[PDB]
């Protein structure tokens, strides 16, 4: 909430015409002045000041969420120039004056001594005076003069005064000052009310002042997937930098006509090229979702986006991108074991045959597709090498073959075709129609087609969409995992019931997946520093989404290199595992995540780690950072870069936010928000903190406490050259707006 006085020239320029109450005594007075229009306070032989009354609830909001008072004035003479705020019990009182040398000085009630602010002709010229109050158990204000920190940790002092005040607050002491502008802002206006939840926010650089915020509208409350709620995506827009907001708009009820769905996790990206907001969100059937792993691949989970045209205020109807981002496959994780499927066949080695296998290599090695024709065996083994390239080894041939070096292509599906020539008794491998090589395989009496992960001592994971075997104009074998993966449970999908033999050693997991994809909470980004990042590009839209294969959550990039027309997925985060007992996996589950592009084009990602945090005695904490050096395709776990780097961060699991802040001089740093807990560094969703990184995410300074009270999910975005805007869940999950003077606050560090 903003309470202000602005002199414009309009002879409404009286503070009285702008809601202020004249409070003069004796000969105290005031008059409009126009050097540039201003109100001249004339506290000559009397008091001359202006006041504004606030409600109990307004004072309480100010106490819980902070406030700031900004004055542009010049002091002409005298003293007791008192611009301040008093809430009925306490106040922070700066007293500004000209001293006996004509120097402009300030002193504070409750602190010792004075500070010179300006000397010479500067003392009686206009300046900008800012008081910023940060809430907390032991709260304090800081005072700034033309943007520079003058005094910090100014603790409030007792006063029964109850008003916003500016001018010359003394009858017995002359003071004369001209005011161009007074702004008192109470932080924390409610923008979305609980039990709505899960906020995100972005701001338009092309149209300064435009801010677009999102949440889940939860009729009935609670997470998606409950029969007792119908959840939609809602949005509001500000055009004055987040002070006022237009009408709450339900973006998804138009595609939720029978309340058959829940939508969740609005993830906006601001696009400066089109000046648009593209917000992606999850769809779920209303009665099943991510919680409990209840969502299944045959159910209508997917991802849609809506586009806001900032220039017109138009919201475009939702667009479904589920087919592009929700993989359908049979997945074999040969992690600590091997798992192969073999279909015995009756190939005639004296006739040609052909096979096709559509396969994605997720990680590792010993991933195989094999055909044996009763005379010879042909095996292609697919691995990820040290530099993250895709490599083929053929049985009987010493030299490996590099198939791909570009990381997106390394982990995408490819068609592996074997063409056997009876005449030469050799087989030619084609990959995506490209002839790769010809080899003779090995002698064998086996007669089958076989695929999976082949070695219990070599970890690998491969996903399969199609397998075909053909001879003499007939398909002998056909397996369409892409089709089967999305069928309901009454369609037979068990390979062992479909004529395949399962050959498993040790511990493995396999499944048809994925069960769901979810953009996750917060916003995404457009990349602009990718020039020297091989295989990547500027203009990429990207966000870190949550994928559930069947039972385990993890994070992968979802991105578009054509402005949002077509979307692609990257690899999931690399995480440790351990089999604590047969078929019981100890591992991590990264879920709610946020990423930022560093100065060198590397991407820094911070992820909430849910459920178990400990693998082989190693505690990864409730939060873990990851780094991508290839534009978001693949990631690396940053050792010892977890919750530990955010001093006094809360110890409970919760969504966080991260973003880049750029100053007018081109300097930059990172901002991060998360509760501290109360006390700081304990469990609760209380006391939102702000952390800074001036070194590309290696260390973090802070926190600066932003909120005194409930603080759960949050999102932070740069608002302008000097401010960041924060949306944060608070009491009863009520989402509130903070507008934080970052360039001021950083000076407290
Ligand atoms: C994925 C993180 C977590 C796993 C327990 O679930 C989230 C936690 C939440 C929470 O801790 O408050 C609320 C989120 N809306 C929920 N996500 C979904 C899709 O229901
Ligand atoms: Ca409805
Ligand atoms: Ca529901
Ligand atoms: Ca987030
Ligand atoms: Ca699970």
């Amino acid at each position: 909430a903003l309470f202000d006085y602005n002199a414009t020239g309009d002879t409404f320029d009286s503070p009285a015409k702008q809601g202020w109450m004249q409070d003069n005594t004796n000969n105290g007075s005031g008059v409009l002045t126009n050097a540039m229009p201003a109100w001249l306070v004339q506290g000559i032989g009397g008091r001359a000041q202006w006041t504004y009354s606030l409600s109990t609830n307004q004072h309480a909001q100010a106490s819980s969420f902070g406030w700031r008072m900004t004055t542009e004035m010049k002091v002409l003479s005298g003293g007791m120039i008192t611009n301040y705020y008093a809430n009925g019990t306490q106040r922070v009182l700066p007293i500004i004056s000209l001293d006996s040398s004509g120097n402009l000085v300030v002193e504070f009630e409750g602190q010792t001594g004075r500070t010179v602010l300006a000397t010479g002709t500067a003392a009686t010229e206009y300046h900008k005076f800012e008081l910023v109050f940060l809430p907390g158990s032991n709260p304090s204000a800081s005072f700034y003069f033309d943007g520079k920190l003058i005094r910090d940790n100014i603790q409030p002092t007792a006063s029964k005064q109850n008003m916003i005040v500016w001018g010359n607050g003394s009858s017995n002491t002359d003071g004369v000052a001209a005011y161009r502008d007074i702004k008192f802002e109470i932080q924390g206006d409610v923008i979305f009310r609980g039990p709505d939840r899960i906020p995100s926010i972005v701001a338009s650089s092309v149209t300064p002042g435009v801010v677009t915020a999102f949440a889940e509208k939860r009729v009935g409350g609670g997470d998606p997937g409950a029969l007792s709620n119908t959840n939609d995506i809602i949005t509001r827009t500000s055009r004055d930098g987040g002070i006022t907001w237009d009408t709450e708009l339900n973006l998804t009820e138009q595609i939720n006509v029978s309340d058959e769905f829940d939508f969740s996790d609005p993830r906006p990206i601001y696009d400066p090229s089109s000046n648009t907001v593209l917000v992606s969100y999850a769809r779920w059937p209303t009665d099943a979702a991510q919680n409990g792993d209840r969502i299944k691949p045959w159910m209508p989970n997917g991802i849609f986006y809506s586009v806001y045209d900032v220039a017109s205020g138009n919201w475009q109807a939702p667009i479904d991108v589920t087919d592009q981002v929700k993989e359908r496959s049979f997945q074999i994780a040969g992690w600590g074991g091997s798992e192969l499927y073999r279909r015995n066949t009756s190939l005639n080695s004296q006739q040609d045959w052909q096979s096709n296998a559509k396969i994605r290599i997720v990680d590792g090695a010993a991933n195989q597709i094999q055909v044996a024709d009763g005379s010879r065996k042909y095996v292609v083994t697919l691995s990820i090498d040290e530099s993250g390239g895709l490599v083929a080894n053929l049985n009987g041939v010493s030299a490996p073959i590099i198939l791909q070096s570009e990381h997106a292509k390394v982990h995408s599906f490819h068609d592996y075709e074997l063409q056997y020539s009876a005449l030469n008794h050799t087989t030619t491998l084609f990959v995506d129609g490209q002839q790769i090589t010809t080899w003779a395989g090995e002698v064998s009496q086996e007669n089958n087609i076989q695929f999976g992960n082949a070695d219990a001592q070599i970890d690998g994971r491969l996903h399969v969409q199609k397998i075909v075997l053909t001879q003499q104009g007939h398909n002998l074998v056909e397996f369409d995992a892409f089709y089967l993966a999305q069928q309901t449970p009454e369609v037979e999908k068990d390979l062992e019931k479909l004529g395949w033999t399962k050959i498993k050693t040790g511990n493995t997991m396999s499944l048809y997946g994925n069960a769901s994809v979810n953009p996750g909470p917060g916003h995404g980004i457009t990349l602009t520093r990718q020039q020297n990042i091989s295989g990547s590009q500027n203009g990429r839209l990207i966000y870190p989404a949550i994928v559930l294969d069947r039972f385990f959550l993890n994070v992968m990039s979802i991105y578009s290199d054509d402005g949002g027309s077509n979307w692609q997925t990257g690899s999931t985060l690399p995480i440790p595992f351990r089999w604590k007992s047969s078929s019981i996996l100890e591992t991590l589950e990264p879920s709610e995540a946020d990423m930022v592009e560093l100065q060198n084009g590397d991407l820094l990602l911070t992820a909430r780690l849910d459920f178990n945090q400990i693998v082989n005695g190693v505690n990864y904490s409730p939060r873990q950072q990851f780094l991508s050096k290839d534009g978001g395709i693949t990631w690396s776990l940053l050792e010892a870069n977890n919750a530990n780097v955010f001093s006094n961060i809360s110890t409970g699991t919760v969504d966080a936010s991260i973003t880049r802040f750029e100053q007018s001089d081109g300097s930059h740093f990172l901002l991060f928000t998360n509760p501290q807990g109360n006390p700081a560094g304990t469990n609760g969703r209380q006391n939102l903190g702000l952390w800074f990184s001036f070194d590309e995410g290696v260390t973090w300074k802070g926190p600066i406490q932003l909120v005194n009270g409930a603080s759960a999910y949050s999102d932070i975005y740069q608002l302008d050259s000097e401010n960041a805007i924060v949306i944060v869940e608070t009491d009863n999950s009520n989402m509130r707006i903070l507008r934080m003077p970052i360039t001021l606050l950083k000076q407290k560090l």
